[PDB]
């Protein structure tokens, strides 16, 4: 038993990262096969962020200006393209660790694992979701740029995130691995901002179904509601609308516990209401809105891959 | 900027998990050079496991029983022998995929990462620390058992914990790659029972200063204290106490931030006597004591591994 925000297992992504530099520029790529994906603003420099126009920055640059180097051992650029807002920049050499993979873009409240990186190294791991204002929560110092999200299905990796920039509050913004942005971001140096987030009211719930199949009960309540009466509290409380879709999609959780989806959606309405009351739940004083049902089912049942 | 749970990049560890079955029973084994490590209860059964005795269990055993698999690909076990609760499986070939390593046995407070496996195939990552009890508070299903936890310094990989069974309370008990169990734990089927635990004071003094990094600053205040004093207060509230030790080891987080140790010992002092009054700390509204100083200066700074 237990609970816990796991990562899926980063060997497959390790293989894949390599340093990327370009004038003064160092961030990270990605090589599949024979080429190696990174943000494209890895062309600007200092003066060239305020404005750019990446077309013209492009057509002015060899391909020997790209260092891509893969451990001690540098790559040689054979050609470039540029994808939206990513550089896809060819080389003489397939990688041979490409695993099996996919690229994804994500619906927001989806979550997937960061392999966070500075100069082709890994760093750490770690699980994040895409909020519903299109920025995550990250953990980025300088030059983890070109670092990537993924998630894993059996031996396949589903990229899904490439990291571009911070935000002046904190939260992080970037692309999927074709380039375009998650959310209203632009990859230039001009005031932007988030947006309000709400709360992912379809993972509280999974995250209560994980409570009650490790052994918390303390929350439930006898009483039911209506999937209106449920949504007209939620707004109040900035958790986002439950659509009966969420509902049949946290069916099996509901079966394996016994606890009607409405019967939860009581116990979560009491809970906004009356606040935890100094407990925790999965030894968390807040609910936590990080773990999706498909999260809860592959660890509470645990999937794994090879 | 932000501050995450993170643990280090798994791909070094997923080349060495295999799956070792004899008899009724299937766990994980760790592979490094030509041996094959795995928790020695791997030799019971359902009626072996009441009160055991392994030396004569081992020495009823042929290599011949011990099925070992790393891939699709098995293995031939040409040696066995015991040490201490950690069978040790002498096998015909060497793991190519050997990273450096090293076996320590850490301290309670020390955190290290957690590779999650059910029949050899890595499941998940996450972080986890040795509490004061010598338990910790890990995700764990059947047949977790010879997951490995370890920290990653440069290249070396340090294999801290292997895991060996959960405790009623639904926490986790095992040993470190030399057999030894961490606490007062034992491999039988007995009533065994955690034993109080305590917070990490240092670790928590740390994640402040985490917290101060990364721009939360609304719980200081203009008083210090003094170390008996400090101590005085943090026994009241179930902390460990702080050596003087501790607060070296919080130097450098106390010259990047200004804040001197004894400052920030207040600060925690007022926390611990007042609650945080619905306001949260880098996301969490209790406080954290699962990040030691060396992690909060590893993440906030951007140390790696290659
Ligand atoms: C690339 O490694 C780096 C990663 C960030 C640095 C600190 N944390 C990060 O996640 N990305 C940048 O530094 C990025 C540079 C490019 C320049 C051209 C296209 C846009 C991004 N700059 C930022 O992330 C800055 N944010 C920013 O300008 O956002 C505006 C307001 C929309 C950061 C570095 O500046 C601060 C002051 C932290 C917001
Ligand atoms: C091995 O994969 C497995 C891992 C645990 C299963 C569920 N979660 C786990 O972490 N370990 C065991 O199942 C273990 C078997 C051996 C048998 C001989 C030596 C001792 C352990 N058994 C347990 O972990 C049980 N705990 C236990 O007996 O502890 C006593 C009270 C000290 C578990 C499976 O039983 C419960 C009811 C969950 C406590």
């Amino acid at each position: 038993s237990g609970f816990r925000k796991m990562a899926f297992p980063s060997g497959k992504v390790e293989g894949c990262m390599v340093q990327v530099t370009c004038g003064t520029t160092t961030l990270n790529g990605l090589w599949l096969d024979d080429v190696v994906y990174c943000p494209r603003h890895v062309i600007c420099t200092s003066e060239d962020m305020l404005n750019p126009n990446y077309e013209d920055l492009l057509i002015r640059k060899s391909n020997h200006n790209f260092l891509v180097q893969a451990g001690n051992v540098q790559l040689r650029v054979i050609g470039h393209s540029m994808q939206n807002c990513v550089l896809k920049l060819k080389v003489d050499t397939a990688n041979p660790k490409t695993p099996k993979y996919k690229f994804v873009r994500i619906q927001p409240g989806q979550t997937f694992s960061v392999l966070a990186c500075y100069n082709g190294s890994p760093s750490g791991v770690y699980q994040c979701a895409m909020r519903p204002n299109f920025t995550i929560k990250g953990s980025f110092l300088n030059g983890s740029c070109g670092s990537v999200g993924f998630n894993i299905d059996y031996d396949c990796v589903s990229f899904c995130y490439m990291h571009h920039m911070e935000l002046p509050t904190g939260v992080h913004a970037g692309t999927d691995l074709e380039g375009n942005f998650y959310g209203p971001f632009v990859d230039r140096q001009t005031a932007q901002a988030a947006g309000t987030d709400t709360t992912i009211t379809v993972n509280v719930l999974a995250w209560l179904y994980a409570a009650v199949i490790n052994g918390d009960r303390w929350f439930l309540n006898r009483f039911t509601t209506t999937l209106n009466d449920f949504n007209l509290v939620a707004m109040k409380y900035n958790y986002e609308p439950l659509t009966q879709d969420h509902v049949d999609i946290l069916g099996p959780l509901s079966a394996q516990t016994g606890i009607a989806v409405l019967d939860m959606c009581a116990s979560l309405k009491e809970l906004l209401q009356n606040g935890m009351n100094g407990r925790t739940i999965l030894g968390s004083a807040l609910l936590e809105d990080e773990f999706t049902p498909f999260d809860v089912v592959r660890q509470c049942s645990g999937v794994t891959f090879q």
